[PDB]
């Protein structure tokens, strides 16, 4: 049981390189249309504190340079939405594949294909945290890069990064320009709300370390969910809800281990500590796997 | 500090399924040959003790069913090297990369890129275990599945996927079709040797604690080669060589931390525990990132 990103040949054909001035980045081509993070019309200065819409008025076409490998793509149109520029091209990119954008909901899994000028770097798995921060692993360059999830063929894409933040982790928008969480894309030093823990996916681990074979955990203790819901509150843990618990009625029925008694397993957990012990080899619960995640990679 | 693979693009344009009978795993499609492990051609019972030479005896080019998705490519030869097999195929695969084929050692790390049917999956890092297993994420019908290292464009293929063993682990071969380990491609009870930790990737993972300023840890000892793989091996760590060494050298110079006194402060960990203090927020020291995965993710390659 790993932490898995989905194959990442689809987007790796659609990812190019921007400039404008002194500033590069990543942009998405897809079909006609570059995607990419506004700031990019930015000076040094501009990121500061920028008026984007100001800002954007004076470029004109020729101001952005879009490389797709060795080959420049004219620029012949652009916009803005949001926080991203949608730049088009006069040529249609032909590894566009299926493709949606989709906005994805806290804790909500998706990959990362991290990008430094319009080629691929690295792919990994993330979570959207409950305050809207993703703990990536992006360097100067990397903004642009985008988070995906792929179904049948379907690539739908859910991220594009836009910063880091001082404390280490990264914040973003969707397709459509809208950032996830309180943040806004100026350099300028920005606190996310305080983080808590996806209950749901540390359940759906706690089952994936059942399957694997480790049950040191359980318990035969029981527990309500209200009362479950009270000592998750207590330390930090996002609530469970019904739909939660239906979502891991497939992993339950796997395992013959109803939810709430994994819960009264957790609450054992949390208040005890896990004593120097590891679960699928981490000294502390993991929330990144989602219910489906485990289904997938477990089955 | 997270384990990042690579992108796996240029190696899902070369995967293939291969079915012989009922049985179906994957393939590697490179120019005109696939590669796949041998077993296709076992039947449920051939496998628990398979002759392998004879049951090949018995196979032509015909039975052997290759498809790119839905398109069949027609076989026009096969031969057995090892525990693979190569298919001659008459079309060169157009997605072929740049690439070559090396056997890895225990403790470098790879990408896999898990399929089924011959449709990529899922892509992770794993780190071949110095007993030669893989701590994998595989399921009825990975075999074939490949391990690979990125360099410049080109392609390094190290890990071809065959079995799981008892305690959850798995083994496979190179793509000369040569096993990692002392495994044997049978349906057998075979059992993985004692691991132990790899120290090379526990010393780079000091070092990027260092280069993020997490470095609490160094002490004023040095320590011999000698001295300290006698001592590591008490700890079931394993021995460092003078590749090791080298390859610690560009993080030695990046932080100025002499690879011996790095080594030293290891020892001092080892002997006497982190004392309830983390190390870039774990309380476990890190053994499945190698000197490359640190310079790979500090820089932008
Ligand atoms: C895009 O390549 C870049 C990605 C950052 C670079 C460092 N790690 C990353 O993920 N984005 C920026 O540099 C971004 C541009 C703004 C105009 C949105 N700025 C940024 O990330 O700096 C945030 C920050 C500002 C001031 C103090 C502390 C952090
Ligand atoms: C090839 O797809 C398969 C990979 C196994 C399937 C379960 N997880 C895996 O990694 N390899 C075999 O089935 C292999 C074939 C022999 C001729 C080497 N046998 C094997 O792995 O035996 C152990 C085992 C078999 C089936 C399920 C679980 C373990």
């Amino acid at each position: 049981f790993r932490k898995m990103a989905f194959p990442s040949g689809k987007v790796e054909g659609c990812m190019v390189q921007v400039t404008c001035g002194t500033t590069t980045l990543n942009g998405l081509w897809l079909d006609d249309v570059v995607y990419c993070p506004r700031h990019v019309i930015c000076t040094s200065e501009d990121m500061l504190n920028p008026n984007y819409e100001d800002l954007l008025i004076r470029k004109s076409n020729h101001n952005f340079l879009v490389q797709a490998g060795n080959v420049q793509l004219r620029v012949i149109g652009h916009s803005m939405q949001n926080c991203v520029l949608k730049l088009k091209v006069d040529t249609a990119n032909p590894k566009t594949p299926k493709y949606k954008f989709v906005r994805i909901q806290p804790g909500q899994t998706f990959s990362v294909l991290a990008c430094y000028n319009g080629s691929p770097s690295g792919v990994y798995q993330c979570a959207m945290r409950p305050n809207f921060t993703i703990k990536g692993s992006f360097l100067n360059g990397s903004c642009g890069s985008v988070g995906f999830n792929i179904d049948y063929d379907c690539v739908s894409f859910c991220y594009m990064h836009h910063m880091e933040l001082p404390t280490g982790v990264h914040a973003g928008t969707d397709l459509e320009g809208n950032f996830y969480g309180p943040f806004v894309d100026r350099q300028t030093a920005q606190a996310a709300g305080t983080d808590t823990t996806i209950t749901v996916n540390v359940l759906a681990w706690l089952y994936a370390a059942v399957i694997n074979g480790d049950r040191w955990f359980l318990n035969r203790f029981t527990t309500t969910l209200n009362d479950f819901n009270l000592v998750a509150m207590k330390y930090n843990y996002e609530p469970l809800t019904q739909d939660h618990v239906d979502i891991l009625g497939p992993l339950s029925a796997q395992t013959g281990i109803a939810v709430l008694d994994m819960c009264a397993s957790l609450k054992e957990l949390l208040q005890n500590g896990m004593n120097g012990r590891t679960i699928l080899g981490s000294a502390l619960l993991e929330d990144e796997f989602t219910p489906f995640d485990v289904v997938r990679q477990c089955s």
